[PDB]
C-alpha cells in the first residue's frame, strides 16, 4: 500500500513567531502524530549551533568521556549478516571508550581520507566505523554556554520547564532530564528502540551533514516484539536493526525522512525508530514528559512490562506519581482517573504488607527522609521500592542503608530475621495528599 509508506508530519518555521505558536505544541503532543519534524528550527530562533562543534567541544572538555559502537558500514536501509549472503535484524555494535579529543581527530581524518578516495577516482566485505555516543552533557560548570543556548527553546521542548513531568522527579535521570550528545561519521547507526518508559524525545543536528530518520507508531510495537523473538533478539536490550522487507510483508507501515542541520525531530511517546548518519555531523539529544493521559498511560505500562522482563526502569513512577498529587493541579479528567487509580493501587499494596508485618511481631521503624532525596531501587533486583525499606542489622548500625525489597528481603531471610523494616512516610500523611487530590477545572 501507499499507506505503507506515509508521508512526514512536519512544520517549516521561519521565525520566533512561528516557534512560540501554540498549535506548534498542540500538534507535537497529539496522538495521531507519532513523530514531527520541526525544520528550520534553529534558524527561526538564531540558536549557535556552533557552540555544539567539535572544534568547540575539544576546546571546552578535550578530556571528556565518549562511549565508541564500533560497527559495520552498511548500505543504504540494509543490514547484512557478516558474510554478505542474507538480510538480519541482529546488528554488530561492539563498545569500548575514548575522550572527545581523540574522537575528534577520527572524525575530522576520516573526512580527509574521504575526500582523497573521491579523488582516486575508479553483498560486502563492509568496512569498520566508529560512532561516538551517549556523551554526558549534565555538567553546568563544564557546559554553561552549551545548556544555556537550549533555554532559548520554546518551553514545551525545554531540558527544564513547569510542564515537564521529568522536572517533576525532583531529581537528576542521566541523559532523560540532562542532555546528551552524539559525534557521527556516515553510517553510524542507533539500533531500533523506544524511548526509557515511553517518554517523549527531543533531538537536533548540528551538522554539517544530514541524518536519516525511520519511524513505526506506538500501537504496532507488538509486532516488532514479535520479530525480535523469533530472531533470537531481546527487543529491549540486543542491537537490532528492521528488515524493511520483513515489515511491508507484515503490513507495518513505516515512516522515512531527512533531518538537516538545525532541523528538530520530536518523538512522541512508544514511537519506535531507529538512525543513521548520512554524512558528518553532531547531535544533541533529551526526553519530555508531557502532561497528558496518553504519556501518562504509556510510561505505567512501559514500567510495568519492565519487570516482568527483569529490566531496571530509569524513570520511578511511584515517586513521580506521588509528586504530581502533591504538586501539579490535574484539569484533564482522564488523566486524573489514571494517577488517582495508581495511587489507590500503591495505597492498599502498603497498607496490605505494613498490617501483615505488624500482625507477625516485626517492629517498624520510624526513619522518614531529606527532601530532593531520589526514589530508591531494590540492590539486588532493582525492582523501585517506595516508603518501606528493607536493610539488614548490619547495614543498619553502620548507616549504610543499602535498601532491598521484601521479596528479595524475604528470598534471604525467611522470617526477616536479617532485616529491619524502615519506614519513610506515616501513613495519615499519604493518605491526606491522596484524598487533598481532587480535578481542577479548566475552561481550556
Ligand atoms: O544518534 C542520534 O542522533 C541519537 C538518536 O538516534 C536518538 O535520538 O534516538
Ligand atoms: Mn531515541
Ligand atoms: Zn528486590
Amino acid at each position: 500500500k501507499d499507506k505503507l509508506n506515509p508521508p512526514t508530519p512536519s512544520i517549516y518555521l521561519e521565525n520566533k513567531r512561528d516557534a512560540f505558536f501554540p498549535p506548534l505544541h498542540q500538534f507535537c503532543t497529539n496522538p495521531k502524530n507519532p513523530v514531527t519534524v520541526i525544520r528550520g528550527l534553529a534558524g527561526a530562533l538564531k540558536l549557535d549551533l556552533g557552540l555544539f562543534s567539535t572544534k568547540t567541544l575539544v576546546e571546552a572538555n578535550n578530556e571528556h568521556m565518549v562511549e565508541v559502537r564500533t560497527q559495520l558500514l552498511q548500505p543504504a536501509d540494509e543490514n547484512w549478516d557478516p558474510t554478505g549472503t542474507k538480510k538480519i535484524w541482529r546488528c554488530e555494535s561492539n563498545r569500548s571508550h575514548t575522550t572527545i579529543a581523540k574522537y575528534a581527530q577520527y572524525q575530522a581524518s576520516s573526512f580527509q581520507e574521504s575526500l582523497r578516495e573521491e579523488n582516486e577516482k575508479r553483498k560486502g566485505p563492509f568496512k569498520t566505523i566508529k560512532f561516538g555516543t551517549n556523551i554526558d552533557l549534565s555538567d553546568n560548570k563544564k557546559w554553561k554556554l552549551q545548556l544555556h543556548e537550549l533555554t532559548k527553546l520554546p518551553a514545551f521542548a525545554r531540558v527544564v520547564s513547569a510542564g515537564n513531568l521529568l522536572t517533576h522527579v525532583g531529581h537528576t535521570i542521566l541523559g532523560m532530564n540532562t542532555v546528551q550528545l552524539y559525534m557521527k561519521v556516515p553510517g553510524s547507526r542507533t539500533p531500533g528502540h523506544q524511548e526509557n518508559n515511553n517518554f517523549c524525545s527531543v533531538n537536533i543536528n548540528i551538522g554539517p551533514g544530514d541524518c536519516e530518520w525511520f519511524v513505526v507508531p506506538e500501537d504496532y510495537w507488538g509486532v516488532l516484539n514479535d520479530f525480535c523473538e523469533k530472531n533470537n533478539l531481546n527487543f529491549l536490550m540486543s542491537s537490532w536493526w528492521p528488515n524493511l522487507e520483513d515489515l511491508y510483508e507484515a503490513n507495518v507501515p513505516v515512516y522515512r525522512f531527512i533531518q538537516r542541520p538545525g532541523d528538530l525531530v520530536w518523538i512522541n511517546a512508544g514511537t519506535v525508530h531507529w538512525v543513521q548518519a548520512v554524512g558528518w555531523c553532531n547531535n544533541i539529544a533529551w526526553n519530555v514528559g508531557p502532561l497528558t493521559a496518553c504519556q501518562y498511560k504509556l510510561a505505567v505500562e512501559r514500567y510495568e512490562w519492565n519487570k516482568l522482563k527483569s529490566v531496571k526502569s530509569p524513570v520511578p513512577m511511584v515517586h513521580l506519581s506521588w509528586n504530581m498529587a502533591r504538586n501539579i493541579k490535574v484539569s484533564d479528567p482522564k488523566l486524573f482517573e489514571m494517577i488517582k487509580y495508581c495511587l489507590l493501587k500503591i495505597l492498599k499494596q502498603y497498607q496490605t504488607l505494613r498490617e501483615a508485618l505488624v500482625a507477625a511481631g516485626k517492629e517498624v521503624i520510624w526513619h522518614g527522609r531529606t527532601n530532593d532525596e531520589p526514589a530508591h531501587y531494590c540492590s539486588i533486583c532493582e525492582v523501585e521500592v517506595f516508603n518501606l525499606l528493607f536493610v539488614t542489622n548490619e547495614s543498619n548500625t553502620q548507616k549504610t542503608y543499602i535498601v532491598h525489597c521484601h521479596d528479595c528481603a524475604r528470598k534471604t531471610s525467611k522470617s526477616l530475621e536479617n532485616f529491619v523494616v524502615l519506614e519513610q512516610y506515616k501513613m495519615e500523611d499519604l493518605i491526606q495528599v491522596y484524598d487533598q487530590f481532587t480535578l481542577a477545572l479548566s475552561l481550556s
